[PDB]
């Protein structure tokens, strides 16, 4: 069922995730964006159930895209991914009602857990990032 | 199914919440503690699925009771409740492996989600209390 958007600037990273997702039985389609600006462009014309957004992206960060989604009040869960703690990003994301904020390099099994979790209306934070 | 304990020092809030919880079909029964000590005494006697603990209680606080529950390695899920974001609390609750740390003033609908959430081993934290 899920319509997923994946925003990630590092091309290998982006490909690995979109493919792992595309091959999940629970997934219907997976849009791609190289940076924060493409993600917004796509979200301006297309419908998404979950946006998986990396934080450090060129032009628009994942945090800035999250903030736009909320300002535009879209029916979209937002899963922000990151690798480094290195933040104030947490407060900022939590202040933006991010549906989850989790490690980027986790198992596709773990990512699907997150995806369902936010679909059902709950939230998930990778402790390491707290 | 749920065997619940509620520890709340304000007597009208304790009756309100306990009566509301009892009217829920998912909730089986609710023990009741007027402070942190009554809570522990009750915890070491009866089985309890989830304890809903006020933080600001006389004698022993919610946080103390949480720490005791863990030092006993009880198989109880802990929901801590409060109204004030008080420096140091969220952390201390989270280092003790609290299952939820949420606002007291919420719908029973909301509270029930919290209850289910912690049974399934997940976490919930009210944003207004995170730090
Ligand atoms: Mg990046
Ligand atoms: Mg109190």
């Amino acid at each position: 069922h899920m319509k997923v958007l994946v925003a990630e600037d590092q091309s290998m990273l982006r490909d690995a995730m979109c493919q792992l997702l595309t091959l999940q039985p629970d997934v219907e389609s997976v849009l791609q964006a190289k940076n924060g600006q493409e993600a917004i462009q796509l979200l301006e014309k297309e419908s998404v159930d979950i946006a998986i957004l990396d934080v450090e992206m060129p032009v628009k960060t994942g945090l800035e895209v999250l903030e736009w989604i909320r300002s535009e009040k879209l029916e979209t869960k937002v899963v922000v991914v990151t690798t480094f703690k290195r933040a104030g990003y947490f407060e900022r994301a939590v202040k933006a009602g991010v549906d989850a904020y989790v490690l980027k390099e986790r198992s596709i099994a773990d990512l699907m857990q997150t995806l369902h979790t936010v679909l059902e209306g709950r939230k998930e934070y990778s402790p390491e990032l707290m």
